[PDB]
């Protein structure tokens, strides 16, 4: 049904989370974002039990751009190893989903 | 035996239509559950500018039998011409926790 | 090996901590984001429901999704909660590299 996924991307800030959200857009290597503030994120660091604030970043793209959009995003995150999934849509309403190839 | 389930994805202006959506498809058994977000931002470009939006983010689980009729509530009730419909699969998921949600249905 | 996004949702953020703490110290995920702030709208014996609910997202392989499932459920306070899977088709070398590794 569509070629679109969405990518799920961690940012340590609401700030940090913005430009990398504005720099992927006007690339046009993504056709949007939402961005949900207020979470931790926890995880093992050396035997050790780290919890950080972060921020869950959800954009919109297809698997044609998943690559370059992750390469983008990667580039410009302030982590070493940011979080960089791509999970797959099996359907969507046609209308969202030819606006959303056409901002890319 | 339970019916592939599926997670989707839509955004909503403010919370009052976020749970007046999420009442009427769950009233009409197009959802067995929806999980709502709120305080997201929504950044996209429209007529060659960055435009941003405070959202809530909804989360509904239903069965890929209703996810089009799903879809077609949602957006028929939708404040907007266009609104995320975005449908995910569920590949695995705990037995007891998919056969409610089937039954849900 | 292939990995998962897992979604599980703890009527509080103690319950959240607790559980997310506990898989990780099992080395059932690699790492989790919880989300507090949420609301769950559902029917439940003929009524509708809102309860508050702190959104977990937990990552993990294939290889370990029925055992991170196991454990979310066996302490989770509620009898049958949320626990779903997704699959990620695609991810950042390194970071999947990362992802399995921490297991």
């Amino acid at each position: 049904n569509t070629a679109v996924v969405v990518v799920l991307c961690t940012a340590p800030d609401e700030a940090t989370a913005q430009d990398l959200a504005a720099k992927v857009l006007a690339e046009k290597l993504a056709a949007c974002a939402t961005l949900i503030p207020g979470a931790t994120s926890l995880y093992y660091w050396e035997g050790k039990l780290e919890q950080e604030y972060v921020v869950q970043m959800i954009l919109k793209t297809t698997v044609s751009h998943q690559q370059a959009l992750l390469e983008c995003l990667k580039s410009h995150h302030p982590y070493q190893t940011p979080e960089l999934l791509v999970l797959p849509v099996t359907h969507g309403d046609t209308d969202y989903l030819s606006w959303l190839n056409a901002s890319l």
